[PDB]
């Protein structure tokens, strides 16, 4: 459970990433391929791309890194209380798209990484001790999720 100025801590970064979705979508899921390219593999309509200049050309990934954001950005804002907004995603990522939990780490790391890089100085080891635990909290309860509906990934 955070406290609730860990909670502060994230969403007031998270404010920051609202004012470009579109461009830390970009720079995470293309840091996300750069660091874990197996995870590229699980896109099909994204593995064609060859060079970090075609992913940030690419309106598909832009609008994906849009739908990724909106739905974390949802999630986060409700402080824990997020089972309705996390079965769906379960629902989707176990059974259709088939993320192992070790996956979701290479994107909390990637968002981790953009987040330092691009709001150094609203995002010191406070505010990444916060959202870390944000991000593992997620990861716990989608894999509590996850084994309801069969899936050990
Ligand atoms: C913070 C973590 C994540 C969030 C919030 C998230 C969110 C979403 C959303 C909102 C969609 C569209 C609706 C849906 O199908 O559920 C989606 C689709 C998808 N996600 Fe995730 N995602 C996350 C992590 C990942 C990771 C790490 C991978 C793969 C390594 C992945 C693979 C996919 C795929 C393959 C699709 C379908 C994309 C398409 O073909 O249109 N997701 N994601």
């Amino acid at each position: 459970v955070l406290s609730e100025g860990e909670w502060q801590l994230v969403l007031h970064v998270w404010a920051k990433v609202e004012a470009d979705v579109a461009g830390h979508g970009q720079d995470i899921l293309i840091r996300l391929f750069k660091s874990h390219p197996e995870t590229l593999e699980k896109f099909d309509r994204f593995k064609h791309l060859k060079t970090e200049a075609e992913m940030k050309a690419s309106e598909d990934l832009k609008k994906h890194g849009v739908c990724v954001l909106t739905a974390l950005g949802a999630i986060l804002k409700k402080k824990g209380h997020h089972e309705a907004e996390l079965k769906p995603l379960a629902q989707s990522h176990a059974t259709k798209h088939k993320i192992p939990i070790k996956y979701l780490e290479f994107i909390s790391e990637a968002i981790i990484h953009v987040l330092h890089s691009r709001h150094p100085g609203d995002f010191g080891a406070d505010a990444q001790g916060a959202m870390n635990k944000a991000l593992e909290l997620f990861r716990k309860d989608i894999a509590a999720k996850y084994k309801e509906l069969g899936y050990q990934g």
